[PDB]
């Protein structure tokens, strides 16, 4: 949902620089004016709709403004241009700061993510309510994984929770073999956690390799 | 409001780390479980209170564990009261990441002050609606300093507020000497910016002037 918004706001603001290159100072024209205002406001919505507070009081500043220069309050001259076309560039830099974000978010999945790992591994090793956590913990690295699009790794923790919802519920006969394709996962999403930790891409052969072995389980179990 | 959370927090997890290491591995005492669950279910309320994602779901891991090992589902031993250090180590490092967070958080602040500032500037140089933009510039920047604990720019900020709502109500009468004042204040919300932004302490000189300026002003305009 974050990066459809990203990539429409992107292409917005590039019309939104057009059209102020295009105002006439004496004479602007209510259109150009209309035309930065709807994109303007196209922003605000998903600035507000997301929480990107910075952005949405660059955008309601500009907003304000140009409610004043579309209704006529405002005369515009080339520095109130200039003004719109920095708080034009405010609005970027505020949509980039939610875009990128990082390092510190990352470091701090990776650290949780790691730890999460070993809390799997020994309820394995050891009942529904373990069952359950092991699922919430699998949960978390796949919504977390979706989150930095970690798609090698949201889908081995996806095919495992599923899995894992199945022998919660009480669907799937767990045995010994089942427990081990568990913990080989775990090793698996360890691995893929790792190569990303490392700015490296995941190993395609366990990858694959993995899941065919949870699908195969998908069908035993049933 | 939240660092009253994050001293409270560290308080907690220093009895929390207290407790663990008091455990006795083969016969636990369900008092200090239960200790150590207290102060885990109170660090979740403020985690879930101010959205604190990642601690939160460190603390339900732990508080998962601990409901086990109180309630006697869980057999303890000495690696898995290792596992309640590394999860109450986890609680601490998502605490202190919520607890940092700046940089890119104060450089988008930094720059966003900067922008609002010139558009308070000019605006003060050009009705009521512009008054109401003037108004809540001042209001985001005082909210800003706030949060920041910028607390010599946050008191400019809010004199100046004061000022600008009655001025934009209609309570006080604006002129050419008041506007300079507000002109002049805006030369000094600037410095003070400047020096947060170098890691230096605001002119006191200036914000004494400038609040004795102020106040004779909310006196002198009624």
């Amino acid at each position: 949902f974050y990066q459809t918004f990203f990539d429409e706001a992107d292409e917005l603001l590039a019309d939104m620089e057009q059209h102020l290159l295009d105002l006439v100072p004496e004479s602007p024209d209510a259109e150009q004016l209309n035309a930065i205002f709807r994109a303007a406001h196209s922003i605000k919505g998903g600035a507000g709709t997301f929480g990107f507070t910075m952005l949405q009081y660059a955008v309601e500043l500009m907003e304000n403004m140009l409610d004043f220069a579309r209704r006529g309050e405002m005369q515009l001259n080339t520095d109130i241009i200039n003004l719109f076309l920095e708080l034009k560039d405010l609005m970027q830099r505020m949509l980039d700061y939610y875009k990128n974000k990082p390092q510190s978010f990352y470091q701090a999945f990776f650290d949780m993510a790691d730890v999460m790992l070993k809390v799997m591994e020994q309820l394995l090793k050891l009942d529904a309510a373990m069952l359950n956590a092991i699922f919430r913990a699998a949960h978390f690295i796949k919504g977390a994984a979706g989150t930095f699009g970690f798609t090698i790794l949201q889908e081995t923790t996806h095919l495992m929770e599923n899995l894992l919802d199945e022998a919660r519920r009480g669907e799937m006969q767990l045995n010994t073999d089942i427990i081990n394709l568990f913990l080989e996962t775990k090793d698996i999403m360890q691995e893929q956690l790792d190569a990303y930790k490392n700015s490296e891409e995941p190993d395609a052969a366990s990858f694959e390799y993995i899941c065919n072995a949870l699908r195969q389980l998908a069908l035993e179990a049933k």
